């Protein structure tokens, strides 16, 4: 491979790792409070945990996952027309809601993932943002336009659900914490030297929570610096709560720290909804939850900041927290 691909020696992957046999895969269609106890026991001790019954239809699942990978399979004069200026957008602020490709990589050693990314922003859906969308294939606005709506119906019971398992009044994230939902349609195209590259390097999502759709293997979860293969169920979404709720819960509840690896025969999409705060919000440990026993561990801070430092710094996991940690 390029070397522009290679990561640093630490960061690269091991080639055997294990299937996580304690990730929580939980039936949304059990009783309402056995429900809220499993999302609360999960969101406590793993902060990723996969959700079946989840009332999202199969159908949609695998008609979006057809229309991403059709997106994908598009040829280079297509593609262009989402590369601002002739190449890829990176992530930086501000991230425009319009849909782009993407490139990523990291600036410590400069490498870049194995991982071209169409994302577009979701909500609220009117006439502008969908006719920013991908022209084709045909049917991708119509679909991906019905997938958005319901993963955001899916995304809201789950948050309702964390609420409940909290003790904040229900709704209390219906509001500027989930006013952006950005689609990230990941391709991880076949990688000739798996042992040196990285899909995604290990990261939180830094919004408050990200539901991923996957059929293929690749992601892991960091859980003794000890990574875990995430079982991929194609019609499961797996639920990652973001750095932002795991400040908003006063580290009650874990943030997903996650990678993706490359593989050297097969391709592989994957689709992560990230619902998250307003660029102008301030983030801070909810007041509901606090007391002597409970103190505050972040002061109040500018998700627009975090999300500058977040994007940037990958010096550290939770970099884009660090300045704003307190007792
Ligand atoms: C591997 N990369 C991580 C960081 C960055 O994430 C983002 O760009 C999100 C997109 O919502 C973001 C979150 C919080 C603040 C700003 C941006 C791009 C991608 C994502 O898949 C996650
Ligand atoms: O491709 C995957 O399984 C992970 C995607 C992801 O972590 C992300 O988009 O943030
Ligand atoms: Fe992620
Ligand atoms: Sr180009
Ligand atoms: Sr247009």
């Amino acid at each position: 491979v390029s070397e522009s691909f290679v990561a640093p020696l630490e960061k690269r992957a091991e080639n055997d790792v294990p299937l996580g046999n304690d990730v929580p895969i939980i039936d949304l269609q059990q009783d309402h409070l056995v429900v809220v106890q499993q999302i609360t026991k999960a969101c406590q001790d793993f902060g990723l945990f996969q959700v079946i019954n989840h009332g999202l239809p199969e159908k949609l699942m695998a008609e979006t996952m057809d229309v991403c990978k059709e997106f994908f399979a598009l040829p280079a004069e297509e593609k262009e027309k989402l590369q601002p200026k002739g190449e890829p957008a990176k992530f930086e602020l501000p991230l425009e809601q319009k849909a782009k490709l993407y490139v990523e990589g990291e600036q410590l050693e400069a490498f870049l993932y194995w991982k071209d990314t169409l994302a577009h922003g979701c909500h609220p859906l009117d006439e502008e943002l969908v006719n920013s969308w991908p022209e084709k294939p045909a049917t991708y606005r119509e679909v991906v336009a019905k997938y958005s709506v319901e993963v955001r119906k899916l995304t809201m019971r789950i948050l309702d659900y964390i609420c409940e398992g909290l003790g904040l009044k229900l709704g209390y994230f219906d509001n500027e914490l989930s006013q952006i939902q950005m689609m990230l349609t990941n391709y991880y195209p076949p990688c000739p030297d798996p042992s040196s590259t990285l899909g995604s390097g290990g990261h939180y999502d830094g919004n408050l929570i990200t539901l991923l759709q996957q059929n293929l293997p690749g992601l892991q979860q960091l859980i003794d610096a000890k990574w875990i293969a995430v079982e991929p169920i194609p019609t499961a979404f797996v639920v990652n709560l973001g750095l932002t709720l795991k400040v908003i819960t006063n580290e009650k509840f874990e943030g997903s720290i996650h990678r993706v690896v490359t593989n050297p025969t097969r391709d592989r999409v994957s689709i992560a909804t990230f619902i998250g705060p307003d660029y102008s919000c301030t983030i801070e440990p909810a007041k509901e939850l606090l007391s002597q026993d409970n103190p505050p561990l972040y002061k109040p801070y500018s998700y627009a900041e975090f999300g500058e430092i977040y994007l940037s710094d990958k010096s550290d996991y939770d970099a884009g927290v660090k300045p704003y940690k307190i007792n």
